[PDB]
Formats: C-alpha cells, structure tokens, sequence
RNA sequence: GGAUUGUUACUGCUACGGCAGGCAAAACC
C-alpha cells in the first residue's frame, strides 16, 4: 500500500491494493510524512475503511 | 451522532450506537468545529470504520 | 505562506499540573 494523504502526525490515508480508501492511525505513524511511502504496519493502532455514507 | 475526534478541517472521528469508531471525511466540515457536537450529515462526503490492523 | 482546526511524534519549558513549539490539513484569505 502507500500513503494517499497525511491527515495528522498520527493518522494518514492509504489506498488498499483492491482500490479502497483506508485510514491508519497510530503513535507518530504519520509525523512529518508524505504520500507515496508505504504505511508503517509496526505503528498501526487503528485502521479505518471507507464506507457508504448513504447508510 | 457526535464528533469523537478531529484530524483536520475535512476529516473527523465519530462513535455510533454500535460502540465502534468511524471517521467522516468531508470538505472543510471540521473547520471551526469541536468534539461533542453532532456530525454534519450534509457535509459527510466519505465515511470510514475502524478495522483490525492484524488482517 | 496567512489563518483556522487537529495532535500521541519528538522537543523546549515547568508550575513539572501541563504547556507551547513543531507537524499536518480539502476551510477561508
């Protein structure tokens, strides 16, 4: 995977291999980071998955 | 609904009746906003849901 | 950038309670 958009120093977005938008929050797993690098799985505390807002 | 947390003016976290954490992405929906208030459903562009980083 | 919000790195400070810097963001200027 890869960072799609850094939301904060402990939260970043990332497109899954399938093509879904996912968010990865963790202890400083997004500090001074950028898009294109793989999300550090060792610092992943919570992963969110894009859902349908219609529901 | 309610704003549990905020990462940036466009994305924020929120807890539903299931007791799970969900992230709500939108355009400038978190600007000048805070936690505790109901999440603006009209500003919800993409919703997210906490998952297990183990998978 | 400016500003406005967010924050858990790490840092500087201390009253050593935390607090601010930094860092980030798709408002707006």
């Amino acid at each position: 995977m890869k960072i799609a958009k850094v939301i904060n120093n402990n939260v970043i977005s990332v497109v899954n291999e399938q093509g879904k938008e996912l968010v990865v929050m963790g202890r400083g797993l997004a500090f001074q980071k950028k898009s294109g690098d793989d999300v550090d799985e060792a610092r992943i505390e919570k992963v969110f998955t894009l859902d349908n807002k219609d529901v």
